[PDB]
């Protein structure tokens, strides 16, 4: 039995950025691999690196003054409203710093998935803003790939029952093993699952659609292809 | 006696965020089962949490300075006038970490049902805005499922004689036994009620829509299905 | 005499939010018997209350300012101006004030009427919108059921004679006796008014419309259906 | 052509303004200041103007209907 289907990325995710400035490098190539946690960009930190370090400064210094009037007060060598401010200001400062930090941190922008970046639809020492509509690059996962297959709701009973009464070859729980055969009429040398539980159901149809995965190194699969399952 | 009809989601709800930024990670398998109250995304939290602890450590200060000038106050030691702009700014405190601490938590995209999430139509790092129009992923609670099906307002009130002259296998008050067959032909395994208050009734039609409902485990049974229930 | 006619429901209320928000909780069971008063959904009221409390926490700080500066003025101890600018924050919040109680209050959405519930055309988590066309459900009172009855005008006249010359079983005033007879030939067991004020005249025909009032618990009758009162 | 004149006019109107917006911006993305797609916007505009001032243009000159031949 031949399902029809059509291939997607196994994962995909967005680049953004967090924090307001200017692109000051691109660290990575057009259409290239790359992993995830992988820097991306790096923002003009100068700015943000100043103030942290402007913030750290202060820190440290109202965090002894503070620490200092507590002792006083505890000998009543000034008022209680002195030292209720000095811890103010501590608690202020902490504060600043922790922002500072996070913001600081936001400046090397990273790859939230491992996969295939394309284009950078951000110029080096471009302006970039925080919230931004456009996102800077995509990734996507295309190693293992999906094929999305669409049956009618009563062939996935079928198949169901076929793979539980062993007239299916097992794969995993709920999959059964299939082979793939591309547009092109070639058959794609691997083979992969063919999960069971359904992902959508087009209740105007009543169909469902489930997917088959496949591994592809090599990157021989792109989505978008018009494939078929194989059972 | 067969009846006619289509199977339902037992319930529906829809995922949205209530809070804007970027999703930093998306919890969930897509077409899997999950619980109500399950966290389904992970919106950056960086700053909510440093607003909501910069916020916190404010109350922090603002209320220990009101309530020294409340027991200030007895002595005449502090003014009236000011226990109350002190007491002022430590309500306005007490709100804003109020206002923080409900951010952050929105921070948690949590699932409002227990059913079925299928494909989440937000990508990872995506931008994310509460009230946006469109909903991040929808999960339906396909276990105990529904049959919807109509008869003719006449066929209602004959059949609940029957139900009442013991002519019908009582499986509740107001609900007789059935049993349900596929439009594949086949016989599914289990059976369930057919409660007879009913749900709705199209005036132009003048005929009635009552819901079966059966137990749905293993997840056989989809919605959209054209099934029969029997009596 | 046999007078054919129409089941109809005893009165209609359709359920709409007046305020914007994200649906939490739907409270009832589609099909079910609601009352008048009775919440039917929760709107996530998480911020309306928090912006409510923040109001509050506002209004309570201006009105302190304010009624010193009342006193300060009277004191020619401040200018008139700045006691001007001080009651007029003060006027500001109380309105605040009032606005956030009205919203938060609606919150909570109640059932306008008392009576049946249908299917509820909002899932939960949906984003719902003051003003919004759709309704998120509609409560029909069914009990009391009425049966428009369709006379030409003449027989109407004959009829309210018969009933002023107690040729007919008075039922109260302008109201005579009558039993029904459901299309399918049984002869619904309670018997109701049949009032004969006109409640419209389709001139296009000439003939009016009125009502009889069955009583209909059990809910044995419902709307849409092909009767007949008898006289 | 009451209209179609007024049209023209008021088209031409718009295109000399988003022209100038245009030749602004196409400086400003060599200089990496504006957004190369802001600057697409910017030309897009222009170029849509540009567009509608030879339609009106055109149809104002059909405001006089022409023989296309010599005859009777
Ligand atoms: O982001 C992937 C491609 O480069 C563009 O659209
Ligand atoms: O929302 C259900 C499916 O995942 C998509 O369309
Ligand atoms: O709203 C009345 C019925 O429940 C549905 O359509």
């Amino acid at each position: 039995t031949e399902l029809p289907g059509r291939t997607n990325a196994f994962r995909i995710a967005e680049v953004r950025p967090q924090v307001n400035g200017i692109i000051l490098k691109r660290l990575f190539k057009e259409g290239s691999d790359v992993k995830a946690g992988q820097q991306l960009y790096q923002i003009d930190p100068a700015t943000y690196e100043a103030d942290y370090q402007s913030a750290q400064a202060n820190l440290a210094s109202t965090q002894e003054q503070a620490q200092r009037y507590k002792l006083l007060v505890a000998d009543q060598a000034v008022s209680k409203q002195q030292y209720a401010d000095a811890n103010a200001a501590y608690l202020q400062s902490k504060a600043a710093v922790e922002q500072a930090r996070i913001n600081l941190r936001y400046t090397k922008v990273l790859s939230p998935i491992s996969g295939r970046i394309g284009r950078s639809a951000v110029t080096e020492g471009a302006l970039v803003t925080n919230g931004q509509a456009n996102a800077m690059a995509t990734v996507q996962q295309l190693d293992p790939i999906y094929v999305d297959v669409t049956q009618p709701s009563t062939a996935l009973l079928r198949l169901r029952r076929e793979l539980a009464s062993g007239q299916l070859e097992r794969a995993g729980d709920n999959a059964a093993k299939v082979s793939l055969k591309l547009e092109d009429g070639s058959q794609y040398p691997l083979e992969g699952r063919l999960e069971f539980s359904e992902v959508s159901v087009d209740e105007g149809t009543g169909s469902v659609t489930i997917r088959a995965v496949f591994p592809n190194p090599n990157n021989e699969l792109l989505p978008g292809m018009f494939v078929h399952a194989q059972l």
